[PDB]
């Protein structure tokens, strides 16, 4: 398996890694593990504008004030148990966000505060039919209301819920309350069960009381059941959201419709279906086990056919110091890492089935060492039915001597492990910056992109929609539009020219400058920078664009285009002049 | 002699060089690993970088001043102090063209620790650092011609007082020591190897020029007092502008075809080679000449040119192996043409010599291009990175945006060879590369690390100690919170506000372990930092929401990592 990738030839996999506290997406090229894009979602991208321009603030909406985000786990949108290369669905952890990425302009296109929660961690899409619904976890306890007048987690009030987005609209479509807390979670192969592993059944707020229970568990959603009782509008709403609000918990003893607890050690994490869609793999983490859920047994558990939640376990492979999450070949054989060994430790599923059956036999294939302490691992497309068993990934937090140094700080080490075989291969170590938690991989053919943006593509509709209430024809038109202490300016641009080369405006105007690339050869973006005024965007061939910022200093100010276009790019230019306060009334 | 270097670095192997790679538009500084040419670190600069904290923290807000109210930056190009002609591994200094503004990195700890805004200019494009006898000013050209002052009363660019500077930066300090009015407009930039001399490129003089700089006579002026200040700014401000025909003194036109760019010094100090961009040619200009020039000893500002090499269409920028080649980026032709200076020159008085080497076709549209050591008389002739503004079909689609081509090439030999094609984001433009034994970096933060002395110094009002105290201090509306970390607990785990106070979290990560790094997140409130082992790093924001909400340590750092967690309390008004 080719493992370099030479000047002129072409990656064979689309990588897209989370940007972890530094909040962006990164699309690379696998094997070569080369950073192709960088996609900006909670971060603000002074390249392309993201977070200042128009359209990035409307996607963003009141979320766009926050200059911070904290991404974990990237998705792509299914049909049928395999990926359809529509969209990109990632969380923020730091202020309870959804972000959908389009995979055709890779570009941020919708956003969503969640609401009621603190803090959205585990991601997962439905698998079947297909994507239509994103599940989502909250992972702290929080009193309802939270007004500041209990703080307590023990009250009757206090808890997290699991949430459900509606993956096509980017709103909210149910909330359902839980006992502990939520920290990863899966979807089943039938869009009937989703599962979520929790690390906080003891609802504490310290270390010590996090870990008194010998188990936690991982709490199963019939999502039939909830999607009835919506129906039947048997639900109820929090604040001001009209969300409807399930209750999962269990009370005195009962069980709800909507929830059964499996009981798993020990502060479990990882959370993931098998690509057979036999079970969910629950990582036990101070337990040094994976708990092995039986899929096949849930309509079973959920109507009241089992004695013992348990009954739905059917594997307990003891693998390691540190189990955290787990990834599958296609071939039967499933991939762990161990944190505090230090390795990843591949383990035949049906042997590990066997042996919790009593039947004496060795499940595990081998153990390779990792550098240092991993965190999440992928194997290429293991989330589909079609998991190809080729590249697998492991992500791991500390990198020590792997890397020249570079200061206190280090990069973390992505490394890829050939997995063909029936021996496991380290390749490379790739250094990343921020924390990537997890990443997911895509067959080359599984994503097509746009080169040229369509003139009617909602991502700027908005500012179309701005344009034709001042009568403005975007694709020819330079005019300077006056609307008392407002001033809009809109241009076409073609490089090595602005339509608009110059405007005047009064001191503390607010000028909104909307900017149409009229090219037709792709890759011949433009951009527009307003000098010492913090204005950047870009403009891509057939995009509109538009900023809004105060023109508070008088005087001539230069613009000019940021991105290389042209021979004469360094001529790409315009003036603003400002006329001062003191030749104008007030 | 063969161009055979090994350009793989396999796992548990470690780079040869590290890579000072520009941001671009997007506003960082990358370290990246040569010849991998795997990036290492991100250094935030002219960009909120919510990993870490820069541009929200006390410290980061501090170092930027008035400048943290803008989220963006420009940058292109980076450059290594030195001493004696040789890097010395101390800084990295950047500039801004979006913001006007040149930043300081101290390569020991890899983050920005000084910043300036340039007086009374717009747009810090061109930027390059005194080499000898060590690296006292960095020298950026301000690109943009502008009124004086720019008042709104006059906005005619043709004004008597209308004019861009030369800004020469104290690099120490990081205070300005004076600036050079100019005719025309100023492009790129570079200085020689004795300080006496410094020169730049202009582009709109309306044949452009490069002008000349006699540094040592602009000193003298200074310290005679002979100089004017502009607006608000105390900067000595020195007219090098040609006065009725009649020369400055601090300056000199040399007359170069046309709208030139590139403005390189040759790493035997002999030259300054402007790239002639519209002219298919590169100026040469003999510093050995410039005293003569500036004392009036030659017949014409021309008789310092000494070559004048037909390249090809577009030149741009011009780089040097040490070994008596410069290599040119060819824009409209797409190459790399390597060619001999001594021939050059031979030719230019009319010997029939061939001083073209090779051309090398690149993917596609170079701009700068960089060879290892090329600012250095260490000039090592083993690595060569063209920068390459359309990618095209060399890398998978990504969407209408695509990245810049950055190709690794092996000049080693006597043949130039491609051997790796480098995808990057935002056109990082320019690049600079040092040998490993060249930086050093601390493993953990020093305590008495002026990075967060305005911290420590905060803590010394408030009676706190650092090191051990885990304190709230309350003041009306304002609550100082102050705890230490260690993995995987914080120090101070809850603690309680009034709905609208002012909060300051100060937190000192006390562990002695390397790479444990911790972090800090509040969650809905946009607030996010980082705190390395020895750190004392701090951020303030208002708790403008009643009720219970928690704060995380964002950096994996330990097997609980995800039970590293505090509440913070706020009581309703
Ligand atoms: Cu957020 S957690 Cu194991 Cu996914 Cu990294
Ligand atoms: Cu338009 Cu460069
Ligand atoms: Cu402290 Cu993770
Ligand atoms: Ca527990
Ligand atoms: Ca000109
Ligand atoms: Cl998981
Ligand atoms: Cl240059
Ligand atoms: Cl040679
Ligand atoms: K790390
Ligand atoms: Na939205
Ligand atoms: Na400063
Ligand atoms: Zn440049
Ligand atoms: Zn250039």
């Amino acid at each position: 398996q080719k493992i370099h990738v030479g000047p002129g030839e072409l990656d064979d996999y689309y990588g897209f890694w989370s940007g972890g506290h530094q909040g962006e997406v990164r699309v690379l090229g696998v094997p070569s593990m080369r950073e192709l894009m960088r996609i900006p979602v909670f971060n603000v991208d002074s390249a392309t504008g993201w977070g200042l321009t128009n359209e990035s603030r409307h996607i963003m909406g009141d979320s766009a004030k926050f200059l911070n985000g904290d991404c974990h786990h990237p998705h792509i949108s299914m049909t049928d148990g395999k990926y359809d290369g529509k969209y990109l669905f990632i969380n923020d952890k730091a202020n309870s966000r959804v972000a959908r990425i389009r995979l055709d302009i890779m570009k941020c296109d919708k956003m969503i505060t969640v609401p009621n929660v603190q803090a959205i961690h585990g991601l997962r899409l439905q698998k079947v039919p297909h994507t239509k619904y994103v599940f989502a976890n909250a992972e702290f306890i929080i009193p309802h209301p939270n007004d500041g007048k209990v703080f307590d987690l023990q009250d009757e009030n206090s808890y997290t819920m699991y949430n459900a987005i509606d993956a096509e609209t980017m709103e909210m479509a149910f909330q359902v309350i839980v006992d502990g807390n939520l920290d990863n979670t899966d979807a089943d192969y039938t869009g009937r069960f989703a599962a979520a592993t929790c690390y906080n059944s003891e609802k504490a707020f310290d270390l010590g009381g996090m870990m008194r229970n010998e188990r936690d568990w991982v709490v199963v959603f019939d999502i039939h059941a909830v999607e009835a009782a919506v129906k039947a509008g048997d639900f109820i709403t929090l604040g001001d959201s009209k969300t409807p609000v399930l209750d999962g918990r269990k009370k005195d003893g009962k069980d709800s419709k909507f929830t059964r607890y499996v009981p798993v050690p020990k502060n479990p994490h990882g959370c993931n279906t098998s690509s057979d869609g036999k079970y969910f793999i629950a990582a036990g983490k101070l337990s040094p086990t994976c708990s092995m859920i039986a899929i096949d047994k849930l309509p079973d558990l959920f109507a009241g056919k089992l004695a013992d939640p348990r009954d739905v376990i059917v594997g307990e492979p003891e693998l390691g110091l540190g189990p955290l999450h787990t990834t599958f070949d296609g071939r039967g054989n499933a991939y762990t890492t161990l944190f505090i060994d230090s390795q990843v430790v591949k383990w035949n599923m049906e042997e590990a089935v066997r042996a919790y059956k009593g039947e004496k036999v060795n499940y595990i294939k081998q153990k390779l060492d990792v550098h240092y302490q991993p965190g999440h691992l992928h194997a290429s497309l293991c989330e589909t039915n079609e998991a190809d068993g080729k590249w697998l990934v492991a992500l791991s937090k500390f990198s020590k001597d792997r890397f020249l140094p570079v200061g206190p700080l280090h990069p973390e080490n992505d490394q890829l492990i050939d997995i063909s075989g029936d021996e496991m291969k380290l390749v490379h170590d790739g250094p990343t910056f921020a924390e990537p938690h997890d990443c997911i991989m895509a067959r080359r053919d599984q994503i097509k992109t746009k080169k040229i943006w369509d003139r009617n593509d909602p991502f700027f509709a908005p500012t179309v929609e701005m344009a034709k209430k001042d009568g403005i024809n975007l694709d020819t038109d330079n005019k300077v539009i006056r609307d008392g202490n407002k001033v809009r300016v809109y241009m076409t641009s073609m490089a090595p020219a602005f339509g608009v080369q110059e405007f005047t405006v009064k001191q503390g105007d607010e000028v909104t400058v909307t900017i149409t690339n009229i090219d037709q050869i792709e890759d011949v973006s433009n951009g527009f920078v307003v000098v010492n005024h913090g204005v950047s965007m870009e403009i891509s061939p057939q995009q509109t664009s538009s900023i809004t910022f105060v023109a508070d200093k008088p005087g001539l100010h230069w613009y000019y285009c940021s991105w290389f276009c042209h021979a004469l790019h360094m001529e790409m230019v315009g003036r603003m002049m400002v006329e001062p306060a003191w030749s104008h009334p007030q």
